[PDB]
This record gives structure tokens, sequence and C-alpha cells, in this order.
RNA sequence: UGCCCACCCGGUCAUAGUGAGCGGGUAACACCCGGACUCGUUUCGAACCCGGAAGUUAAGCCGCUCACGUCAGAGGGGCCGUGGGAUCCGAGAGGGCCCGCAGCCUCUCUGAGCUGGGAUGG
């Protein structure tokens, strides 16, 4: 399935906070072209951020048996 | 040779300035000698004007060093605009975004006199 990384700059008045709880996200998806859409999906409507200001700065894979959160984990 | 080294005649009008220290002169340039005549000091040969010319690199002049002033280069930091467009956001004030441009201050470091025309000196 290929779980996804995703760590991009959306802004409104300098919210950039390369950290975890103002900032970015995680992501489960098959390929980068379906994943990239759901961060827009989410921050896009769910805090009035347009693309316009959405800046992708990392995206990549992380492996399966690490990942920080177990919320995410367990869901397989 | 030579050319630059000063000088006279300059242009550039501080990157070329100011201040201090030091170095260079037997020519050049001044300092410096003396005033009867020229001229002249609302006193004075101070200065100016004339006649000079012993000494002398201490002045100045010149070069160099260091400071500051000052032009730039780079770095750090400060601060921040404006044209072009939308039934874009925001009630407004205002702001983002796509199309074009930037500059401003302040510290650090690095440079910092160029050049035309003629008679001396090497």
């Amino acid at each position: 399935v290929k779980i996804f990384m995703v760590r991009g700059t959306a802004i409104f008045s300098a919210s950039r906070f390369p950290t975890s709880q103002k900032f970015t996200k995680y992501v489960r998806a098959l390929n980068e072209k379906q994943a990239i859409e759901y961060i827009y999906s989410q921050l896009g409507g769910k805090n009035k951020i347009k693309r316009y200001n959405i800046h992708i700065q990392e995206i990549k894979e992380v492996k399966e048996d690490e990942i920080t959160d177990k919320t995410i984990r367990d869901l397989a």
C-alpha cells in the first residue's frame, strides 16, 4: 500500500512550523498523485487554505514498522 | 637612454581629506639674507614689493606608516516598497496571490589618487 510521508508549507500570515501541531500531517496512499490530492483535500477546507500558499517541501515513503504514531499503525 | 620623481600650467573635484609619526633633498622647491632704489605697511621690509642669497630637510613641499573622515567590494544585521489584473479574502481598514522591478539603513572584513601640457633631478 506504500504509506507516504508528507511535509509541506501552507500559510495564512506565516503559518510555518515544521513540527507536529500547526504545520503538517501524515498520509496513507498508493502513489504520489493520489497522496498529493489528500493534503489539498483536507488543508484546503479544514482551515481555509488555498492551494496558492501550499508548498510541499518533502514527500517520501516511510517503512511500515517504524512510525511514531500507533493510531496510524493499528488501522492496518 | 629611459621613464617616473618632484616643479610650473592643468583636468578629475575627497577613493584624491584631515591629524599624528617617520623618511627624502647639496638639482628642483621652499625655508632662509637684506631692503638704498620700485612698491608698501590707516605701526612695522611682519606681510606685500624689490635686491637677493649664507645656511638648511627642522617647517612647508614630498613619500611612507597609523588613525579617523570618504568611495566602493563582500559579509552580517536593520527595515521595507511599487507598477500590472481579477464579481479573490476581509464589512472596512487591510492582506495574500499570480505578471515586472527594486532599493534603504547599520556593523564586519578588503581596497583606496587619477590624468593632459612643458623646463629641473634619477
